[PDB]
């Protein structure tokens, strides 16, 4: 069995092994990059995104999100209040304000020992989740707004066409801004590229090994576990990696920079940090490998997960049975 440690795996392919998107996901799998619930992928030297971010400041964050804490510093929940409307240019100027600025540090394990002390006594504010792109056209490897769509994976792998789109997300982080726990929607893939600016610190747990963190979440939100089965649906908790230590649960964490990519497996729980002002976009996508997992992925039914559209149809095909209970969290 390839990387049965299950350790965090990055891979540099070449120019020629970066034209066929599906081909190196399945490459990167034989080589047991999945088995970590998380894969770096540093793009070839010849390619790019985009020409410049020059012209990016007027992009309209229409609801930024200031995430604010409850908890104990390695054990905490967060909720996110809706601010006003601002420009890209307007949160880039607030993200480096006195107020928001990543503080002076030595290196990436300074800086991430600082996160876990004082995150909960600050409340940063995200522009997550923006339909839209910031890949060129003309950009025809790993362009994100250019993936094979899951509903044409479901349909090409079971014969059943379905309703539904598959569109990119932006994200703009500031310092300490926060992805709780979580695996994907219907425990899918998901690919995220760092556009510009400051880090991004990820932790994720092997996939083999979920259902470790998901008993350690029950025991520490407890409330929130007798109020949803799937509770970390929510993406609202989480969790530190002393805590996690100190607990035996399996993980691996890794840092994201500029240009790089990152690819999520299926099941693999993720949450992780920006280290100051940055732009990512993200996706998800399926592979034949997927499907047995969309089929047993848990879900919420309480009515706090709320999803896009297009999850209708992967549960309605693939989970028919739970079909009218989620449906009915949806409405
Ligand atoms: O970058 C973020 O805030 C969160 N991203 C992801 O969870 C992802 O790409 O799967
Ligand atoms: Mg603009
Ligand atoms: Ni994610
Ligand atoms: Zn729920």
């Amino acid at each position: 069995a390839q990387n049965p440690n299950c350790n965090i795996m990055i891979f540099h392919p070449t120019k020629e092994e970066f034209n066929d998107f599906d081909k190196y996901i399945a490459y990167m799998e034989s080589q047991g990059a999945h088995r970590a619930g998380l894969a770096k992928i540093i793009p070839p030297k010849e390619w790019k995104a985009r020409e410049t971010y020059d012209n990016i400041s007027e992009i309209l964050i229409a609801t930024p999100l200031q995430q604010v804490a409850s908890g104990r510093a390695g054990v905490f929940t967060q909720y996110h209040k809706k601010k006003k409307a601002m420009t890209v240019g307007e949160y880039r100027h607030l993200a480096n304000s006195k107020k928001y600025q990543t503080p002076p540090h030595q290196n990436f394990e300074d800086l991430e020992r600082k996160y876990w002390k004082n995150r909960i006594y600050n409340s940063p504010i995200y522009g997550a989740d923006i339909s839209g792109s910031l890949f060129d056209e003309n950009t025809k490897q790993w362009n994100l707004g250019h993936l094979g769509t899951i509903q044409d994976l479901l349909e090409k792998e079971c014969g059943v066409v379905i309703e539904g789109v598959n569109t990119p997300y932006l994200y703009f982080g500031m310092w300490k801004t926060t992805f709780a726990w979580h695996t994907e929607d219907m425990d899918l893939y998901s690919i995220n590229y760092l556009h510009l600016g400051e880090p991004k610190t990820w932790y994720v747990v092997p996939p083999e090994h979920g259902q470790r963190l998901e008993r350690l979440a029950r025991e520490l939100f407890p409330g929130s576990s007798r109020g949803c089965g799937a509770f970390l649906r929510h993406k609202v908790a989480l969790i530190s990696p002393t805590v996690l230590k100190e607990n035996g649960i399996p993980f691996n964490r890794i840092t994201q920079e500029a240009g790089e990519f990152m690819v999520t497996f299926p099941y693999g729980y993720h949450a992780g940090f920006n280290h100051g002002f940055n732009c990512a976009e993200a996706i998800n996508f399926a592979t034949p490998r997927w499907i047995d997992y969309g089929k047993m992925a848990s879900q919420c039914s309480c009515g706090e997960a709320r999803v896009t559209f297009s999850m209708d149809a992967f549960v309605r095909i693939l989970q028919p049975e739970r079909y009218d209970l989620w449906k009915r969290g949806q409405d």
